[PDB]
RNA sequence: AAGUUUGAAAAGCACUUUGGAAAGAGAGUGAAAUAGAACCUGAAGUCGUGACAAAGACAAUGGAAGUACCUCCAUUUCAAC
RNA sequence: UGGAAAUGGGGUGCCCCCACCCGUCUUGAAACACGGACCAAGGAGUCAAACAGACGCGCAAGGGAGGAGAUAUGCCA
RNA sequence: UAAGCCCAAUUAGUGAUUGCCCAUUAUUCCUUUGGUAAGGGCGGAAACAAAGGAGAAAGUGUAGCCCUUCCGAUGUAGAUGUGGCCUGGAGGUUAGGACGAAGCUUAUGGCGUGAGCCUAAGAUGGACCGGCCUCUAGUGCAGAUCUUGGUUGGCGUAGCAAAGAUCUAACGGAGAUAUACUCAACAUGCAACGUUGGAUACUGGAGCGGGGAAGGAUUUCGUGCCAACGGCACUCGUA
RNA sequence: AACGUGUCGCGAUGGAUGACUUGGCUUCCUAUUUCGUUGAAGAACGCAGUAAAGUGCGAUAAGUGGUAUCAAUUGCAGAACAUUC
RNA sequence: UUAAUGAGAUUCCCUCUGUCCCGAGUUACUAUCUAGCGAAACGACAGUCAAGGGAACGGACUUGAAGGGCUAAGCGGGGA
RNA sequence: CACUGACAGGGAACGUGAGCUGGGUUUAGACCGUCGUGAGACAGGUUGGUUUUACCCUACUUAGCUGGAAAUUGCGAGAA
């Protein structure tokens, strides 16, 4: 079993994935979760502009004590963040599923995001040293990221 | 500390395509890939996602008796019976 | 004789009423007394010897070994 | 003109006797369980094919041999009983399994006061194992500042602030000038890297100069490479 | 509204359970059974076509000689008395 | 008893001043916002008050008074 | 000792140490007196002697977003 839902059609959808992906999966949990919805060239402008800055990403489970900011507003929220290392990881991902619609024969530009799931992946260990001798973990958290799409 | 305990047999994924790569989507071997490499089974705890139930502030949990809605459960009955 | 009815179970919410946090020492705990973030696996009246009482079994003015030997016996501690 | 205090009533000089509300108490009915428990039955009366039915054990304890009757029932420390429950192995006996054993999952019901037992489903698994009578023991977990492994809220939080510092162009590199429509360009690919040439600074001869001892033992050099490591980064490196 | 709560289907992280066992522990028996200056036990360094550890071996170095057997060893090279060189 | 000496203990005087009357203004690095990275302590369950009684100082109990939900920066009354 | 209208008395864990300070009291060094054979003692004197942590909940101070009258539902209807 690879993905936790089935398209309702699987002749007009196109997937992807990626394991241990070495983003922060918390970062990349918000980043990925704000186009669940959307049509795939509106995903794609998103991005684009949370780069230059002109738009952000709304921060809604993972977002104790952030800063608060005007462009924030139009998601209905008060704190939102612009992650440029999950952004360009997801900007990737997406190309990715847009290259398995056109070899099906599909139009990237009538297709909608339809599922989107971000999961923990196995940590890696490193460490750090504190006063009085101690030595303490200093651990990394990377993420499992899934997803289709399908034609309206 | 640590069973290299995949599979009967490596037959350990040729080839197409997107990517700098890792990899993804197809295709194929095999009875099984939900057996893909330290790979039999794969629990608890914790987390993601979809559908649904609602819900002020009485911390939450708990008892007793009803009601609304649901029920991949059980049993009974279906003709001067 | 059905996507049937009915009666019991099971699940979630709601209403009226009821309802102090477990384990422990202590005359007295809910306590401003101590131990208490979650789960899995592990974790504590045992073996031997002397004595006594109750109960079961064999024999009885007798009861019973132990050590050892002998041959079925050269499969059989 | 009490909903206060002291007396006194029960529908009021009309007719005689109990105004009303609330218990794990009293009376009564149903069911369970145990007795210093109390009784009865247990020689199969006779007769009876489908197309009135079953049962009837001489019995401590059971799915209690059956029926009738009476009484008691809470409890820390503690004692005792149970044809009382559950786990690993042994002697017997009786079964199951590739038409799917063990294990695992549950808004799967049924049974039992309970410990527990059994069935259903698995769109789970892949080779062993259940009941009954005896025997045996390293035989049942919620807590011991308990042991070992894993996880977790705090939390994208505290912070990553001594030793003054970098700027620019061109090469290199996948690391860019990376767009669905509209459209001239900004308002839709950011940030970051090595080398060389310029610019600007620092060390300031008790030097981030050039050589040795102790200690280290290939860290030296060239080419390549960027999975992990250099708590930010790397195309670089004592990797 | 949002955050948050609860139940169900699916999926992650994690490595318990069951089945398996060339290991351990314990109890018995047999005998032409007990090392070294003729240099032992222990320590070091080396040896393969390819060879880090481990195993075996010692410049005759993953081994020479003899007897028995009877066609392999194997990751890949390489070699090729069967009457048994 | 003692000249010289003392990071030894003590009292007064001159000079001096933000020690104070009584505070005000400026600078570098922080805190604060962003990109990358990323812990610990602690953690029965939780967290609005007044009086009452109670192991004689309650978050939970009795009777009253408050209480729409979610958040950022601080603070040091309580969490005996 | 002065000024003034006057220089009243008390409580709040003998209010207040994760607010400060550390002079006193009360470790270890050392001197004196008295006591003890002695090691040592003295609510007798003297000198020198580390003051740790808030990022959690609540309270308080400011600073933002946002539903809601059956206080999220009923279609359950009330106008100062
Ligand atoms: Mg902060
Ligand atoms: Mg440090
Ligand atoms: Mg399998
Ligand atoms: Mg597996
Ligand atoms: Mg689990
Ligand atoms: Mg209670
Ligand atoms: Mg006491
Ligand atoms: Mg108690
Ligand atoms: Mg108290
Ligand atoms: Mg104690
Ligand atoms: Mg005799
Ligand atoms: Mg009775
Ligand atoms: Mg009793
Ligand atoms: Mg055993
Ligand atoms: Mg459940
Ligand atoms: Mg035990
Ligand atoms: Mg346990
Ligand atoms: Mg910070
Ligand atoms: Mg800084
Ligand atoms: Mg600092
Ligand atoms: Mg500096
Ligand atoms: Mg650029
Ligand atoms: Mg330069
Ligand atoms: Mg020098
Ligand atoms: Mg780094
Ligand atoms: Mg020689
Ligand atoms: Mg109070
Ligand atoms: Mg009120
Ligand atoms: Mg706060
Ligand atoms: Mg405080
Ligand atoms: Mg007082
Ligand atoms: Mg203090
Ligand atoms: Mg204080
Ligand atoms: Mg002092
Ligand atoms: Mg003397
Ligand atoms: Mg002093
Ligand atoms: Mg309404
Ligand atoms: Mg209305
Ligand atoms: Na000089
Ligand atoms: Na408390």
């Amino acid at each position: 079993t690879h993905y936790s839902r089935k398209p309702q059609v699987s002749s007009k959808s196109a997937k992807a994935k990626v394991s241990d992906l070495r983003c922060h999966y918390k970062n990349t949990f918000e980043t990925a979760n704000v186009i669940n919805g959307m049509p795939l060239r509106k995903a794609q402008q998103l991005y684009r502009q949370v780069l230059a800055k002109t738009r952000c990403i709304p921060f809604k489970r993972y977002n104790g004590k952030i800063g608060r900011t005007a462009q924030a507003k139009e998601w209905g929220q008060t704190k939102g963040r612009w992650p440029r290392k999950s952004v360009v990881a997801m900007m990737s991902l997406l190309k990715n599923a847009e290259a398995n619609a056109i070899e099906k024969g599909l139009d990237p530009n009538q297709m909608v995001i339809k599922h989107v799931q971000v999961d923990q992946a196995a940590r890696m260990r490193r460490r750090t040293y504190r006063a009085h001798g101690r030595i303490t973990p200093y651990m990394c958290s990377p993420c499992h990221v899934q997803l289709f799409m399908s034609e309206k």
